[PDB]
Order: structure tokens, then C-alpha cells, then sequence
RNA sequence: GAACUCGCUGUGAAGAUGCAGUGUACCCGCGGCAAGACGGAAAGACCCCGUGAACCUUUACUAUAGCUUGACACUGAACA
């Protein structure tokens, strides 16, 4: 699943860095702690 | 089934009131008895048959609930 950092996330990334994660770590964490965002656009 | 519904010895789907031969016997009740009418009752339960049934058994066959195995999914993060 590819997202777009918000926060800096480590092992990941800074803000704006387009990055493939595990649904799951996306989906449980990243994005309910506000730390990225689906790639949308 | 219908009867004007005797004995005997034979004959005969082979154990006869009903056939043959023969013997006996006037017509009709009532009380009794059960030897026979292969008496009545129940489409033999035994026995066999039907490519019949049911339920039961099991290391008969084929399945299958359940139980159990792993893969993928829900399922992620740091090195090992
Ligand atoms: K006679
Ligand atoms: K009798
Ligand atoms: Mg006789
Ligand atoms: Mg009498
Ligand atoms: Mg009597
Ligand atoms: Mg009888
Ligand atoms: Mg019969």
C-alpha cells in the first residue's frame, strides 16, 4: 500500500516521501496516528 | 358356492356325505358329546423365492458431520 509520510516515521521516511507499506501497518497505525496518508491525489 | 348333507371297501390332484360297488336307512325335534366336515379365526411367523424392505454390525464400498495438518487471508513494527 503506497502512502505519503506526514510525520517523520522511522525506518520509513520524512514528510512527503511516497513509500510502500503492509496494509496492515498502514491501515492499524500510520494513518489513525496521523503519520501518513493513502496516496490519493 | 349351492345342498334332497349315511356306513364300508375301493377309486381318485394320491386321506370321499357327493365317484364305483355294496351295506344300512320311515318323516321331524329336544338334551347331551366332540371323532370327521383336511371345522371357524389370521392371503404361514417356519422354509424357500424377489436382482423386496427395514433396522443393526464391521479392518465391505463410497461419502460425510466432527476432530486434526499446513498454505493464503483478516495480519503489523525493529535485527535475528
Ligand atoms: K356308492
Ligand atoms: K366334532
Ligand atoms: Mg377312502
Ligand atoms: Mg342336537
Ligand atoms: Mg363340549
Ligand atoms: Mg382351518
Ligand atoms: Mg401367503
Amino acid at each position: 500500500m503506497q502512502v505519503i509520510l506526514l510525520d517523520k516515521v522511522a525506518n520509513l521516511g520524512s514528510l512527503g516521501d511516497q513509500v510502500n507499506v503492509k496494509a496492515g501497518y498502514a491501515r492499524n497505525f500510520l494513518v489513525p496516528q496521523g503519520k501518513a496518508v493513502p496516496a490519493t491525489k
